């Protein structure tokens, strides 16, 4: 029942900065904070936070995750001058300290666990931390790499202890490792820790053997650590979410964690001096939304690194837009993964499958510039809801009931004399009439985003929202259909792709269709998810739909339909209509509350039947030369 997103911020977390020469660090300063916050505040979004003060962590709360030599260490440095906290920062890898940097290092901290305890304590839905300093570099006895202590580790052990959490996932989304994270956690399978970063084979800072894939914790850890090393630098969107995809979502639907902590450093975004890759700050409204189906929503994202001030401001505004539920932008020109990547990507996946069941098929045989991204307006009325005539239901407060109009109705009956002569059902009518004048306010406003309307006649309300919505004029259309039988939707022009999840096999001939014959029986869940997160959403971000229009024929829907419809509004801007062919309750309810953007309930844990992997692969190799997205290996060369 939680609500609003918190962001925790203070004005006293730039007070401290770089004294003396360094070029290692000079980086690190303190307009990162002011840029990030002023940049909220300019596009209206750090308004609708609920903002929740700063506190100092205690020495107790300091000592979760640190020594007390290290603490009574940094502890002195309020009393230094510039000498000496020259000469006790040179104990240390490529940290400077500062007369005020151990309160600054004590606020971050305790921001870090205001958020945790926000969010725990569901007075917020999420929410993120913007803190100097950074956190996820700090060791147990050791400041390192711009870190005094170690903010996100804190926070999952102190939401564990507080708590008494058994699942946290921590996605470290730097550009660098976050060695003094994998430390912390290597031994604790109760704390899943994925981090990608630049590595280019050991060569790039923090230069460590540990941080290759190989390393996949310890004891019974084993499996609880996912490195992915980037290999080489000007990795792109298609690069990031082929790591989603292919990687982190995989094993973070299995995992189940009850606590999303993101080591949110934007040095991943194009731009940036350290990281130099190319990613677009619109991929954060991604790479959040993504992962908001997890732990009913509970997130808490931490800032980290990120040096270009420019897509700094810019990354930080695209991740709290998707945290407060605003549309996520189109990401156009996706394709496959490069070589590197997928080389990076195929060696975790291989040695992971010792530990994970989306894994376990492949064990055995049998100066910079880019464009500014567009207003992520949200819609004055997110879901319009048409359930049956004379149906009251209790809509959520962003939801509204359907009133056709003059110039509509003439449509329907346009469409009528037209194309379905031999029809009089005033009803199907009515809902053709419901159809049309919900995709209007969906496609020409801001005022509606997406919808859900129960009809009778399948094929006659499909063919009128899609030849609608193809007039409109929608460049493109995905289809995904939950049904058997054919549809009356051709996908030979390439601007419809149909995705069909069906109970009889069929032969799919043209690469513009993915047809899933998934088995009945309890597995049916797992595979439903594995083909979801490895093949729905690969292809459907690649095809950037223009509207995304859901089918569910009358004909083991209810644990997986709430988190397909969240995870697919991350295409067409979130512009998804669903038709549901006859009245349940129950699906109705979970398809209006997931279109409004309410969260979606855990899944829970039974690995998938291996008759339906091997149908799931079968489509992959049948697509993936066509749909690079969905590669998770290197291609074989002639
Ligand atoms: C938070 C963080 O992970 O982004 N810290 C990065 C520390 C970078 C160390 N500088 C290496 C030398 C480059 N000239
Ligand atoms: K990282
Ligand atoms: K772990
Ligand atoms: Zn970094």
């Amino acid at each position: 029942a939680a609500s609003g997103s918190a962001l925790i911020f203070d004005e006293e977390m730039s007070r401290y900065k770089l004294l003396w020469t360094d070029p290692e660090c000079e980086i690190e300063v303190p307009e990162r904070l002011t840029v990030s916050y002023e940049a909220l505040r300019t596009h209206g979004l750090a308004q609708r936070c609920k903002a929740v003060p700063v506190r100092q962590a205690t020495e107790q709360e300091i000592l979760l995750a640190h020594s007390e030599e290290y603490l009574e260490a940094v502890k002195q440095t309020p009393g230094m001058n510039v000498e000496e906290l020259m000469a006790f920062s040179k104990k240390y890898n490529a940290v400077y300290f500062h007369q005020n940097i151990y309160h600054c290092a004590k606020l971050a901290a305790g921001a870090t666990l205001q958020l945790v305890d926000s969010v725990m304590k569901r007075e917020v839905r999420n929410g993120m931390a913007l803190v100097r300093p950074p956190g996820h570099a700090s060791q147990r006895s050791a400041a390192n790499g711009f870190c005094v202590f170690n903010n996100v580790a804190f926070a999952a052990l102190y939401a564990k202890k507080n708590y008494n959490l058994n699942r946290i996932l921590i996605v470290d989304w730097d550009v660098h490792h976050g060695q003094g994270i994998q430390y912390c956690f290597e031994e604790d399978p109760s704390v899943l820790y994925f981090s990608w970063h630049r590595y280019e084979h050991q060569s790039f800072w923090p230069n460590l053997p540990e941080s290759d894939y190989s390393s996949v914790g310890k004891g019974k850890g084993s499996g609880f650590n996912i490195n992915l090393p980037w290999n080489k630098v000007g990795m792109t969107n298609s690069d990031y979410l082929a790591a989603f995809f292919h990687v982190l979502l995989p094993v973070a639907y299995e995992f189940d964690p009850e606590l999303v902590i993101v080591s949110a450093g934007f040095d991943s975004a194009i731009g940036d001096p350290e990281g130099e890759m190319c990613a677009l700050p619109e991929i954060f409204a991604h790479l959040t939304h993504l992962l908001m189906p997890l732990a009913a929503g509970k997130m808490c994202v931490v800032l980290e690194g990120g040096y270009n001030l420019t897509s700094l401001g810019q990354s930080v505004c695209q991740t709290v837009h998707s945290l407060l539920g605003d549309p996520t932008p189109r990401i156009s020109g996706l394709g496959t993964a490069c070589d590197s990547a997928l080389e990076s990507i195929q060696n975790v996946r291989n040695v992971q499958s010792s530990y994970w069941s989306s894994f376990k098929h492949l064990a055995q045989s049998e100066d910079i510039v880019w464009p500014e991204p567009l207003k992520r307006m949200p819609a004055s009325v997110r879901t319009v809801v048409v359930p049956p005539p004379g149906v009251e239901l209790t809509l959520p407060k962003n939801c509204q009931h359907s009133d056709i109009s003059e110039s509509t109705a003439k449509e329907v009956q346009r469409i009528r004399d037209k194309h379905f002569h031999d029809l009089t059902d005033q009803n199907i009518l009515r809902s053709l009439g419901n159809i049309i004048s919900v995709l209007d306010r969906m496609m020409r406003s801001d005022e509606v985003c997406n919808g859900c309307v129960v009809v009778s006649d399948l094929s006659v309300s499909v063919q009128c929202a899609l030849q609608h919505a193809l007039t409109e004029p929608a460049e493109r259309v995905l289809v995904v259909y939950v049904g058997d039988g054919e549809l009356p939707v051709k996908t030979n022009d390439g601007k419809v792709f149909l995705v069909q999840i069906c109970t009889k096999e069929t032969e799919d001939k043209c690469v513009n269709r993915l047809t899933l014959c998934l088995r009945e029986g309890e597995s049916l869940t797992a595979g439903f998810m594995q083909a979801l997160l490895g093949l729905i959403l690969p292809v459907a971000y690649e095809f950037n739909p223009a509207l995304v229009l859901g089918i569910v024929e009358e004909t083991r829907l209810m644990r997986v339909w709430g988190h397909m419809t969240c995870l697919i509004q991350g295409l067409a801007r979130g512009r998804m209509l669903t038709l549901l062919q006859g009245y349940d309750k129950d699906l109705l309810e979970l398809t209006v509350s997931a279109l409004s953007g309410a969260s979606i309930s855990p899944l829970g844990p039974r690995a998938p039947k291996p008759e339906d992997v091997e149908m799931m692969e079968k489509q992959r190799q049948r697509l993936q030369e066509r749909w690079g997205l969905l590669r998770c290996t290197v291609s074989e060369s002639w």
